[PDB]
C-alpha cells in the first residue's frame, strides 16, 4: 500500500544519513543479520580474555523467531575491543544452539547461576534449561498458566524463585529449586491475579527479596509483597499511564526508583516513597515502548525502545536544566542520545555489564546491533 511504501521510503532515506553520520555519532558499531529474528537479548556477566589479543569475548542470549522451521536457544559471542578456512573468525559467532519449540519470547538466565536460562514459549509452558544439560526437552517446564506471555523476572537474593507474566490476566511464581519436579513439570507456588487485563511485564525489586512489580494493559502498576496472604491484593496500585504498560524496570543504584514504559508512547519515572507523585515522564518516542532498561553503570541514565524503531537513551540529571531553541527541539534536555540504526520494530536490547556504554539491540527484521555512543555525548 501507499503508506507502507512512503513508510519504507523514509526509512531507508534516513537510514542511509545515519549510516553515514556513523563516525561521528558512535565509537563501535556493528551490525549483524541473524538467520532469524530474535525477540529476545541479555548480555551473560562473563568476559572472556586472551594474552596478546586486542579484544575480548562477551557473550549474549539471543532466540530464534521461526513461524515455520525449528527454533533454537542461541548463545552468540561477540569480540569487543580492548584498551587499543582456518582463518580469523568473524566478531559475532554462535557458540552454543539449543532446539527450541516455538518462538523464543524472552530468555534470562539466573543471576545465581547463569548455566540456567529461563523461557517464555509462545504456549502457556515456562521452559527452563542448563546448558551444561544439553551440551532438547526442556530440562523444567512450569505448568502455571493457561496463555503466551514475555514477561520474566529472576529473583536475585532468592535463588530459584522465578516470576512471569501471561496474556491471561496473571503471575505466576515458582520455585526452580521445587522440591520434586513430577515429570519435569513445577507446578506454581502462586499465581496472582489482581489484573483486569493482559499482563505485559514484571519485576523483582532488587533488594527485598519479598517484593516485585507487575504492569499490565489494565493501564496500571502494581506492587506485590510476596508476604501477603491475598494474591490478589497487591500491597500498591497506580494509575500509571494513559495506554497499556509493557514494562517496568528498577534503578540498580537505588531501592525506591523505579520506570515503566506504556504505549502512550511514554516512560514515567516512580519512587515507591510516594507512588502518588509521578517523578517525571520522558516524552518522544513516537510510537509504542516495550522495553525500558537502567544502566548497569549510571544511576541517572535509562534507555528505551519500542515500535518506533527508536532506542533512547535518557539522563534524569539533565531533567529540568534549560536548553537554547533550536536545540530545545530534536527533543528535551533529559533526552541523551537517540539511536536510529533499527530499520525496523526494535524487540529487545540489554546494556552490556561489563562495557560501560555498549547496547545490544535485535530488531525484527533479524538484524542485530552492537554499540557505543560517542563519548563526547556523554563526557567533557
Amino acid at each position: 500500500s501507499f503508506d507502507d511504501a512512503v513508510e519504507e521510503r523514509v526509512i531507508n532515506e534516513e537510514y542511509k544519513i545515519w549510516k553515514k553520520n556513523t563516525p561521528f555519532l558512535y565509537d563501535l558499531v556493528m551490525t549483524h543479520a541473524l538467520e532469524w529474528p530474535s525477540l529476545t537479548a541479555q548480555w551473560l556477566p562473563d568476559v572472556t580474555k586472551q594474552d596478546g589479543k586486542d579484544y575480548s569475548v562477551h557473550r549474549l542470549i539471543l532466540g530464534t523467531h521461526t513461524s515455520d522451521e525449528q527454533n533454537h536457544l542461541l548463545i552468540a559471542s561477540v569480540q569487543l575491543p580492548s584498551e587499543d578456512f582456518g582463518s580469523v573468525c568473524g566478531k559475532i559467532e554462535i557458540e552454543i544452539k539449543i532446539n527450541h519449540e516455538g518462538e523464543v519470547n524472552r530468555a534470562r538466565y539466573m543471576p545465581q547461576n547463569a548455566c540456567v536460562i529461563a523461557t517464555k514459549t509462545p504456549s502457556s509452558d515456562v521452559l527452563v534449561f542448563d546448558y551444561t544439560k544439553h551440551p532438547c526437552q526442556p530440562d523444567l517446564r512450569l505448568r502455571g498458566h493457561q496463555k503466551e506471555g514475555y514477561g520474566l523476572s529472576w529473583n536475585p537474593n532468592l535463588n530459584g524463585y522465578l516470576l512471569s507474566a501471561s496474556d491471561d490476566h496473571t503471575i505466576c511464581l515458582w520455585d526452580i529449586n521445587a522440591t520434586p519436579k513430577e515429570h519435569r513439570v513445577i507446578d506454581a507456588k502462586n499465581i496472582f491475579t489482581g489484573h483486569t487485563a493482559v499482563v505485559e511485564d514484571v519485576a523483582w525489586h532488587l533488594l527485598h527479596e519479598s517484593l516485585f512489580g507487575s504492569v499490565a494493559d489494565d493501564q496500571k502498576l502494581m506492587i506485590w509483597d510476596t508476604r501477603n496472604n491475598n494474591t490478589s491484593k497487591p500491597s500498591h496500585t497506580v494509575d500509571a499511564h494513559t495506554a497499556e504498560v509493557n514494562c517496568l524496570s528498577f534503578n540498580p543504584y537505588s531501592e525506591f526508583i523505579l520506570a515503566t514504559g506504556s504505549a502512550d508512547k511514554t516512560v514515567a519515572l516512580w519512587d515507591l516513597r510516594n507512588l502518588k507523585l509521578k517523578l517525571h515522564s520522558f516524552e518522544s518516542h513516537k510510537d509504542e515502548i516495550f522495553q525500558v532498561q537502567w544502566s548497569p553503570h549510571n544511576e541517572t541514565i535509562l534507555a528505551s525502545s519500542g515500535t518506533d524503531r527508536r532506542l533512547h537513551v535518557w539522563d534524569l540529571s539533565k531533567i529540568g536544566e534549560e536548553q537554547s531553541t533550536e536545540d530545545a527541539e530534536d527533543g528535551p534536555p533529559e533526552l541523551l542520545f537517540i539511536h536510529g540504526g533499527h530499520t525496523a520494530k526494535i524487540s529487545d536490547f540489554s546494556w552490556n555489564p561489563n562495557e560501560p556504554w555498549i547496547i545490544c539491540s535485535v530488531s525484527e527484521d533479524n538484524i542485530m546491533q552492537v554499540w557505543q555512543m560517542a563519548e563526547n555525548v556523554y563526557n567533557d
